[PDB]
């Protein structure tokens, strides 16, 4: 045993960075939270607008726990005109499928005025976030940080916490979805760094453009090592995070600690997390913090202003004049060779499932996976179907059945022709990136080039534009697991499928069945007279 400290971050008592957290979990304590999903008004960047929030702030409240703790999170929907459903990003939910928070898959939506208590253990440590998985709501601010303390692969002195990177509209995403769904994501009006940015309201006629937005600011004390927890939570944003004249030591990706590597800039797709350690070893000055919005990935009206300020002297009010590192300027992820899990694991014998992304136009632009666009019924989520002993699901549920070759390699191909790098998120599992390739998948040749020996391992990874992503995971978590592009427009357009894994091995407590039933009962009481019907894929 050793205690975690600034000079022994690898330690976690009897556990450590070498503990297999897929197999072993510390005993912790029960932590209880009450969250209210609210319809709010905020001014994050000098522009006043509506938001959908947890507890009236963007980001929502931090949920901070220790590895092994049991979370009880009472979520009350205080919106009037939407259901909601809260997902705990990257959280494995082993034995707690029904609290994954995917409406249409693991639950019915929480109706206005209802409460759903999510219960789960955190059997993972690091940086993640929680967010609505109900339509585009997280675009309107319905997300917050979820930090699980545990060991780390490099030493550091202070944890500064999360820095959210996002696009930010000056109106509700729900006002622009009808335009967006014609096929083209709109250029949004601004970006936020940890919930703030400047915006020039000086020439504006819009009463809501009140001005006074401020750059995100981060203060460093010289010689101190800081852990920063980077999350891209935009609707349709790509970042290449950098701090001028500072080196990032990358120590985790998503909820998987990695062998540390140094980089000047850090490519981050939507829903991806990185933990980096930054040593405040520069000349004391103000330095630009650069989101480096990927303009080739998607449009924004104020791409150049996706920045913040690092100060070594907090009393400085000067803008930085530092010179940035030339960004790679791509929509890629970090290179696979750089992302080596500290806890080394290999992909065993597998069955290969191949799926192909294309697009179509029905009522509006849709993405398809083997010709089918995901469209879920919020009143008949996949788990309800499973509880009713159904093994054949609607075509548009895009179900792939997995049954145990205890591993699956899932290859998703971009046949769309658009060359977009789609951040693909898999629920219920960390996956192994056996291939992430900019080329055409050849079912006879490509598999022999898969890396099965400790490849990158995480829960969000890019489908390369016009290429393929081959992700492996073990049949170790019975349930119904959504996989989707995390570009909110694309998710809403049906770029998604789901794995019904080991169906007959799913076990739910009567307590949790009653709860699920009750949520669906309340949802069904709501829908007859709702102001708004489902008008997207449901996820
Ligand atoms: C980007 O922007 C975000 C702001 O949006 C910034 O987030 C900040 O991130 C930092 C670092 O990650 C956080 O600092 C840490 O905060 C920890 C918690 O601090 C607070 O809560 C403590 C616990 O309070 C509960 O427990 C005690 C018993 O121990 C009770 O007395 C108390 O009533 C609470 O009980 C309730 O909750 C527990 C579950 O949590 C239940 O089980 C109970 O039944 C009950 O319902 C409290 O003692 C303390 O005084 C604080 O209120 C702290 O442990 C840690 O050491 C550190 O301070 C910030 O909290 C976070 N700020 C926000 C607003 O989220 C972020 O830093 C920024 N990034 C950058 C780079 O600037
Ligand atoms: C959840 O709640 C939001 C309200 O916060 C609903 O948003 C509304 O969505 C409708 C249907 O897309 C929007 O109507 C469209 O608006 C634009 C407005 O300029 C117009 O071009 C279109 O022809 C159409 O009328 C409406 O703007 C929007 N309302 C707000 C306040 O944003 C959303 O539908 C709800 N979804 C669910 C599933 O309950
Ligand atoms: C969030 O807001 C709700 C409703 O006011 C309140 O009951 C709950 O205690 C709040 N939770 C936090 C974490 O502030
Ligand atoms: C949020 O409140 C606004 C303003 O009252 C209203 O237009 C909107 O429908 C509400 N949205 C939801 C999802 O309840
Ligand atoms: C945005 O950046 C441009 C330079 O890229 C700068 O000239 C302009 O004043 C900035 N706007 C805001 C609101 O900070
Ligand atoms: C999807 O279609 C491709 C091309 O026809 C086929 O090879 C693949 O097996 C299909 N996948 C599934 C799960 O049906
Ligand atoms: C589903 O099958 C199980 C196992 O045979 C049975 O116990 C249960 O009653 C069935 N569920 C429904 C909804 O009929
Ligand atoms: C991560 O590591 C790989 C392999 O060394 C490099 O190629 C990459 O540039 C980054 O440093
Ligand atoms: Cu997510
Ligand atoms: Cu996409
Ligand atoms: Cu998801």
């Amino acid at each position: 045993s050793c205690a975690n400290s600034a000079t022994s971050r690898s330690c976690w008592g009897e556990y450590s960075i070498d503990t297999n957290w897929y197999d072993v979990t510390p005993t912790g304590v029960t932590r209880e939270y009450w969250l209210s999903v609210e319809n709010s008004t905020i001014t994050p960047d000098g522009y006043t607008r509506s938001a959908m929030t947890f507890n009236g702030t963007v980001p929502g409240p931090a949920i901070i726990a220790d590895w092994g703790d049991n979370l009880i999170i009472h979520v009350t929907n205080n919106l009037e005109h939407n259901g909601t459903s809260i997902h705990w990003h990257g959280i494995r939910q082993l034995g707690s499928l029904e609290y994954d928070g995917v409406p249409g898959v693991t639950q019915c939506p929480i109706a206005p005025g209802d409460t759903l208590t999510y219960k789960f253990q955190v059997t993972q440590y690091g940086t993640t976030w929680y967010h609505s998985h109900f339509s585009l709501q997280y675009g309107d601010g319905l997300f917050g940080p979820l930090i699980i303390n545990g060991p780390a692969t490099a030493d550091y002195d202070e944890d500064v916490g999360v820095i959210f990177l996002q696009d930010w509209a000056h109106e509700s995403v729900f006002e622009i979805w009808d335009t967006a769904r014609l096929g083209a994501p709109p250029a949004l009006e601004n970006t936020l760094m940890n919930g703030t940015n400047t915006f020039d309201c000086s020439a504006s006629t819009d009463p809501n453009c009140v001005g006074g937005g401020k750059k995100f600011e981060l203060t460093f004390v010289e010689g101190t090592k800081y852990r920063l927890r980077l999350i891209n939570v935009g609707i349709d944003s790509h970042f290449e995070f950098a701090i001028d004249n500072h080196t990032l030591t990358v120590i985790a990706n998503d909820l998987v600690p990695i062998v540390p590597y140094t980089t000047d800039t850090l490519l981050i797709g939507i829903g991806q997390r990185y933990d980096v350690i930054v040593e405040a070893n520069a000349a004391a000055d103000n330095y630009w913090i650069r989101g480096n919005w990927g303009t080739t990935c998607s449009t924004n009206n104020e791409a150049a202003n996706a920045t913040g300020i690092l100060r070594y002297d907090s009393s400085s009010i000067a803008n930085p004049t530092s010179v940035g590192t030339t960004p790679r300027g791509t929509c890629e992820d970090e290179p696979v060779a750089s992302l080596v899990p500290h806890l080394a694991l290999d992909v065993g014998g597998y069955s290969l499932v191949d799926e192909q992304v294309s697009s179509a136009f029905t009522n509006y632009f849709t993405w398809t996976i083997n010709s089918s666009s995901l469209l879920l019924d919020w009143s008949s989520p996949t788990t309800l179907k499973i509880f009713n002993n159904e093994t054949i699901f609607p075509t548009e549920y895009n179900v792939v059945a997995l049954e145990q070759e205890e591993w699956v390699v899932y290859v998703i191909e971009d046949l769309t022709g658009f060359g977009i790098w789609h951040p693909i998120h898999l629920h219920g599992h960390d996956f192994f990136i056996v291939a992430q390739e900019t080329d055409v998948f050849n079912s006879d040749e490509s598999p022999a080039k898969f890396n099965l020996v400790n490849p990158p391992r995480r829960d969000v990874a890019a489908l390369p534009g016009n290429g393929y992503l081959a992700i492996a995971f073990k049949l170790d978590n019975p349930g119904s697991w959504l996989l989707h592009c995390h570009i909110a427009w694309h998710a809403s357009e049906g770029l998604a499928m789901q794995f019904v894994e080991s169906q007959s091995s799913i076990a739910v407590k009567m307590t949790d069945t009653a709860i699920f039933e009750d949520t669906c009962a309340n949802w069904n009481a709501y829908t007859p007279t709702q102001l708004f019907a489902e008008d997207d894929s449901g996820i």
